[PDB]
Parts: structure tokens; sequence; C-alpha cells
């Protein structure tokens, strides 16, 4: 049995939850289900990202401490995720002690190892406000075109860009007052000393060859040194020894995988596994899945801060594409920015688990969620394919035969055939081939609805004395039914516990090889309802 720690990226705390997050936590979750569908130690880690300069001022914005404003949206975070059955074994936050003991440790480690430098840099300061400015928190005018109210290095108007000590009669945009240069002392992480150690990880041919070419593409560039210190004012952790000097949040905000899975083992009162998982001779396994636009976080500073700091590095990252909704970037004006908490109160959570693990795969390529599609997939896979099997023959079976599945498969020849395609399957699973793992579940189900119409049950039951071949017909396809439901126990948590309240049986991997025969089986009401674009439209307008 392995021990396996997964992890997904963790959510902004000023922002709620959209398809975009789901597409990933979605991901993840069904890989977590499936590795322990196969018996392993699994610890599904993550965590709210909770410090930093927009926090600190937008909990100021609402007059609330940012402890109060953090709280609230990590129970709101926490409560879409459950709403979609996404399994984590844990979920803390950034701001917690156990990172901030791990961040000090981290650091304290890298820089008596060397790795961090102290250099002066000069910039944007409200000398009102009394702040050091990020860039979009200086609105000024365009340099080149002259047009008011641009933010940051960039105009939306003429598309130039340019530094924001270039905009004319620059604001900030806390207080409106014109910022001025000012210098101030910065601690930067060495990365560039970890160049030809993260080069070799780049060449073993584990990351996806995807992120692998833009990997050479950064190391083409050049490595820099990694400003990780940010000044007071700040929401955030202290930097020892530096009064005033906070960690920047990019640097808190991995380690804080580190401190939401110490969190799970301290209130458990295990003393042993955080050792086990991230000393650098762990036999456990760790995997990030991340979005792309991420990537250089998890790639090149994180695997170099932990072996600066004497941890072991990720075993791989995952990477995903982007969601798209009907072919273009989610459009807030289109009704297309949808919240995860919104996609509830029109649909279920696993038409949409379903949908993005029906196209997922192992590369990093954007997944659409076209809605008309989505209906139509969601209808004719899941109602008309799959729970079709259960619902079109477990009426007989409990009218007619007191519940009692056959005491015998009719077509052993075909179960195999089913029980047979478990390995390629669970390794697609494995694989993060899901798409390929749907696709031939769904020619499994093809193949079970072919042999049910071959055996024309309708036909069947109005006839004299063929009440045993009803039976065997109806219990086959129940059978079959069993089987692609453990294949797809992973993407549908709640069907299947619907499937297997109805079948009186917990679906297991290795379960599928003994049959249900002689087996009681209850009545249930609709397993799995059609859909339709009446409820498309509504959660778009809703969406508005
Ligand atoms: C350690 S993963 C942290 C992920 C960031 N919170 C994503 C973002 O804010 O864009
Ligand atoms: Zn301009």
């Amino acid at each position: 049995a392995k021990k396996i720690l997964v992890t997904c990226a963790l959510p902004y705390a000023n922002g709620s939850i959209h398809l975009g997050h789901m597409l990933e936590h979605i991901q993840a979750d069904v890989w977590v289900r499936y590795q322990r569908m196969r018996g392993h130690e699994v610890n599904f880690i993550c965590a709210d990202d909770a410090h930093g300069t927009p926090i600190m001022l937008k909990a100021q914005q609402l007059g609330i401490t940012p402890e109060q404003m953090i709280g609230e949206m990590s129970q709101e975070h926490q409560t879409d995720f459950a709403g979609f059955n996404i399994s984590y074994d844990n979920y803390h936050s950034t701001h917690s002690e156990e990172n901030r003991q791990l961040s000090e440790l981290i650091y304290s480690r890298l820089k008596e190892n060397g790795f961090i430098k102290n250099r002066t840099i000069s910039q944007l300061y409200d000398p009102e406000k009394g702040m050091f400015l990020p860039d979009r928190f200086v609105k000024g005018t365009c340099p080149k075109c002259k047009s008011p109210d641009q933010y940051g290095d960039n105009c939306e108007v003429c598309g130039a860009t340019y530094s924001p000590t270039e905009l004319i009669e620059p604001k900030s945009v806390v207080s409106g007052a014109t910022p001025v240069m000012r210098d101030s002392e910065h601690f930067f992480f060495d990365l560039p000393s970890f160049s030809e150690m993260l080069q070799a990880w780049t060449r073993s041919g584990a990351l996806q060859e995807q992120v692998a070419n833009k990997m050479q593409e950064w190391f083409e560039s050049g490595l820099q040194q990694w400003d990780i210190s940010r000044d007071a004012p700040y929401f955030g952790f202290e930097i020892p020894n530096a009064p005033g000097k906070y960690f920047y949040v990019w640097l808190d905000a991995p380690i804080g995988y580190m401190g939401s899975f110490k969190n799970l083992c301290d209130k458990r009162g295990d003393s042993v596994s955080f050792d086990e998982y991230w000393k650098k001779d762990s036999t456990a396994e760790l995997y990030h899945f991340i979005g792309k636009d991420i990537i250089y976080f998890h790639s090149l500073f994180w695997p170099a801060m932990l072996e600066g700091s004497n941890f072991r590095k990720p075993s791989n990252l995952f990477v995903h594409g982007y969601v798209t909704v009907n072919g273009a970037k989610m459009s807030k004006s289109r009704g297309t920015f949808i919240k995860a908490s919104t996609w509830l109160n029109h649909f279920d959570a696993d038409s949409l688990r379903y949908y993005y693990t029906a196209k997922l795969s192992s590369r990093i390529d954007d997944i659409d969620l076209n809605l008309e599609d989505f209906v139509q997939r969601v209808n004719a896979d899941i109602v008309n394919k799959v729970v079709n099997l259960a619902s079109r023959n477990a009426g007989f079976i409990n009218k007619r035969f007191d519940g009692v599945l056959a005491s015998e498969l009719a077509d052993p020849q075909l179960y195999k055939t089913f029980t047979d395609a478990a390995e390629v399957i669970g390794e697609a699973w494995e694989s993060r081939e899901f798409g390929k793992a749907v696709r031939e579940i769904m020619a499994l189900a093809d193949l079970a609805n072919r042999y049910v119409d071959e055996q024309a049950p309708w036909v069947v039951a109005k006839q004299e004395g063929r009440d045993a071949d009803l039976q065997a017909i109806c219990s086959m396809g129940i059978n079959l039914f069993r089987v692609l439901m453990t294949y797809l126990k992973p993407v549908l948590p709640k069907l299947t516990e619907r499937a297997e309240a109805f079948l009186n049986t917990e679906l297991t991997w290795d379960g599928i090889q003994q049959p249900l025969l002689g087996h009681k089986v209850n009545p249930f009401k609709a397993l799995y309802n059609r859909i339709d674009m009446r409820q498309v439209e509504a959660l778009v307008e809703a969406s508005k």
C-alpha cells in the first residue's frame, strides 16, 4: 500500500469558488477516490490562501479584521466544496500557527544555508496611507495615449504596457495621494543557485511534457533571485529578526501544504506521519494538482525551497488547463462566469463532475463546458446509458420476483468482458486519462444496453411461462450496472450512494469479481433525472 499526499492549489481568500476552481478540485477528487478504492493510504490536503496586501485592504474597506473576513470566506469555500463532495482529509489555512512555524523554519534554514540575500529596491509609496503600492494599486494617465484612469502597468484603451512609474499624474488607489519612489531593504531567495538541480528535474520525464517545455523557456530567459519580503503594513507572517518586514504571500502559501498536513497530524495525535511524508528520505508520494497560471511557483521556487531546507520535493506536478464556457473564457456579461454555489442551485454536483471527467486528460489543454453539450451528454450517458440499466430492469425484479436476483448469470461471457476491462479503466484513472476511462465505461454501457435490447424484456414480460427468462435478463442487466457503477464510483459519489442503497452492497473495485446472485435488491425512486436547456438558461441568467 502506497502512502500518498495529494493537494489542490490553495484558493485565494478574497474570491468565491467558481467553475475554474471546481475543475481542479474535481479532477483531484476523482483521482483521490480511485486511489482510496485501490487500498492506498491517501491524504487529500487543501487550505485557503489567506495573506497579502489585497486581503489587508479589503478587510479595512469592510471595517472588519482580516481574521474575521478570511474566516467567513473559508466557511463559504468549504461549504461550496462540500456541496461538490470534494473529499478532503483536511482543509486548513495559510494563516495558522502550523504554517507560521514552518515558514519561519524554512526561511531560517534557507538563510543559514546561504540562500537569502539582502538588497535595497525602489518602489512607489503612498505617503498619506503610509504603504508601498503594488502595481495594481497605482492609477494614472497612460503615457502613450494620455487616456486617464488606467491601472498598473498597462493601458486598457491603447494596449500599451509600461512601468507604473511612467504613469502621468499617478494616484494611489488606496488614498488618492500622489505616490513617490522610496527605498526599502528586501530579502531575496537565491533561486539561481538551484538551476542545475531544477534542470535535472525537468529532464527526468516525470513532468507533463508541456510543463517541461515551459520550464525550458524559463531557463532560457534566465532564473532570477526572488523577492520574498514585503514591508508593513501587511497581513501575513513577520520575518524573524527583521522588524517591519513580512514574508510575501507566495513564500508562505506553498508552505501551507505542509502546514495543513501538520495540522491534520496534530489533530489526529499522530506524531510520526509528518516526518514520514516530508523528510528527504520519504518513501511516501507527494502530488500537487495545479493550474497552468501557477506553474512557476510550484516547479521552480517550491522544489528549490524544499531542497534548500532539507525537505523532500514533489513526486509530480499534475497541471490542468483553464475552464472555458461555450468555448470562451468565462464572461460576467454573458452569465458564464459561474460560481460553484450558483451551480448547485440549478444542477447537482454529479452532473458537472461527470462532464469534466469526460473531457479531462493528462495534458494541460483547456476544458470546455459547452452548456448545450452538457445537457445532451448528461442525459445520454448518465440517464440513458448507465442509470437505464438499473431503471429498466429493477421494476420487474421488485414487482415479480420479490426483489431477488437470479441465482446464476444469464451471460457469463458478457460479464467477464465487463470485469476484464477493469485493468485498462483503472490504468486510465491512475494516469489521469479520465476521458479515456469514460469512453471505455460508456462503450461497455452501450454493450449492456444492446444485450438488454437483444433479450427484449418488454416482450418476454408479456409472454406466458417466461418468468424465469425475465428474471434472468433483468438480473443480468443489474449485474452489468453494478460493474459500471464501480468504475464510475470515483466520478459520481452521490449516484453511487443511491446505487449502493438499491443494490444493498458497497461497491468495491475487487467486488466486481463476485456478481450478485440470489441477492435481494431494494426499490428506488428515480436514481437520476433528465436535465434540460431551460435549466441552463436559468443558470446563465442567475449568473449575470
Ligand atoms: C500554494 S497554491 C496558491 C494558489 C493561489 N492562491 C492562486 C491565486 O491566488 O491566484
Ligand atoms: Zn494608452
